[PDB]
């Protein structure tokens, strides 16, 4: 709408204002910047807060900052005269909250951070409070598109982000091409996107967005260059639901990933590119789907490389599995979850270890092949 649009606008301004983007990049550092988004947390904010208010002296020109970084509150009578008025539209806007006597402003449940040279609006509860977040994010995200080559992207390249959520990657994908297509089918995720969107001054010009399932678009007669999808992904037992950002289809939690690789021959020019990243089951020698991408090299002379970037033993999930399903569902405690977990991830898994990977998969390769990077 014109009038949160201009919110955005003004939100922007200020982020250019106070320097936010440099800001956080020094707090991260450049050795943890590009590793996760998890860098500023609930375990972190008091750090974060008695930086700003010991090296940088606690200026109000920081105070909204912080509200959207961390959530802290401002008192509103102590914020600048520009920052005030556009405290008040975020506050309508409902991407910060006013205390009840409306004496401060503080956070609501989205988070402002930086990746990959993009301000970036995400859910707050991913990081802050630990309640059920409505769109992800996290390290996986970060290393799909660290390992993409972006010198070789053209202006007129055509590129896809399935999937987008936030819009991280399709933003830094607009960082190089002028022609993204974003798609994702959430009413959350959708309207938040379109405010990144408008947060790095870009609009349908060069970024469509669209709310489209992965396989229509796959489907499709459009054709593209370069690809990206971090889809859902995540296999949980028989009869137990997760969340639309989660959970990804088929008997092991990777339909969409067969989805997307088994269309890629037809949906990239010859010599395009796709980019993927999920969290994959395997043994101890590795992930059992690269198994299945050997059709993709011999059937299609594709090159595939495989970027395995943490190992964790199947055990080591059941924990995380087992609350997020509790959470998601407001199970009770007396669940055995963890049970149905371990049973799952041995019988139909086979999973004695959990590989996040990277796959670059790309179409007429001139030395096709498998490779699979691991330390
Ligand atoms: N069939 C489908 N088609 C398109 N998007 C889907 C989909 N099923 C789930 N999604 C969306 O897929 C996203 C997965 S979370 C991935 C977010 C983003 N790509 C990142 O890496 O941070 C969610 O936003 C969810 O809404
Ligand atoms: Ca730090």
């Amino acid at each position: 709408t014109p009038p949160l649009a201009t919110t955005i606008d003004r939100l922007r301004d200020y982020l250019d204002r106070v320097g936010f983007q440099q800001i956080y990049k020094y707090i991260v550092a450049v050795n943890h910047y590009a590793v996760t988004p998890a860098l500023i947390t609930r375990n972190t904010a008091a750090s974060v807060h008695h930086f700003f208010d010991s090296r940088l002296g606690g200026r109000a020109e920081f105070a909204l900052l912080q509200c959207l970084m961390t959530g802290r509150p401002a008192e509103h009578a102590a914020l600048p005269d520009k920052d005030r008025a556009l405290a008040d539209a975020l506050v309508t806007a409902g991407l910060l909250r006013a205390s009840p006597d409306g004496r401060e402003v503080s956070g609501a449940d989205r988070q402002l951070i930086s990746a990959f040279g993009v301000d970036l609006l995400i859910d707050r509860r991913i990081h802050f409070g630990g309640e059920v977040h409505e769109v992800y994010i996290g390290p996986d995200s970060y290393w799909m598109l660290y390992y993409i080559n972006a010198s070789g992207i053209a202006r007129t390249h055509r590129a896809v982000d399935l999937c987008t959520g936030s819009g991280i990657a399709a933003l830094y994908l607009s960082l190089f091409t002028d022609h993204v297509l974003a798609t994702d089918i959430g009413d959350v995720p959708l309207a938040l996107v379109e405010i990144n969107r408008r947060l790095n001054r870009r609009d349908a010009g060069t970024m469509e967005i669209r709310r489209e399932n992965l396989n229509d678009t796959l489907d499709g007669r459009e054709r593209f260059d370069l690809l990206t999808c971090a889809p859902p992904f995540v296999a949980f037992p028989p009869g137990y639901s997760g969340t639309l950002y989660s959970q990804g289809t088929g008997v092991d939690g990777l339909g969409y990933m067969r989805d997307i690789v088994g269309r890629l021959p037809e949906v990239l020019n010859p010599g395009g590119s796709a980019y993927l990243v999920a969290d994959l089951c395997g043994d101890a020698h590795g992930p059992h789907f690269l198994g299945e991408l050997e059709s993709m090299v011999t059937g299609h002379g594709m090159r595939i490389e495989a970027f395995i970037d943490h190992v964790l033993p199947a055990s080591a999930q059941v924990g995380p599995i087992s609350d997020f399903l509790r959470h998601a569902a407001g199970l009770p405690a007396d669940t055995d979850i963890a049970a149905d977990v371990q049973a799952f991830q041995r019988e139909t898994l086979r999973a004695d270890y959990y590989y996040l990977t990277t796959i670059r998969l790309q179409t007429a390769a001139q030395n096709p092949g498998l490779r699979m990077l691991r330390r």
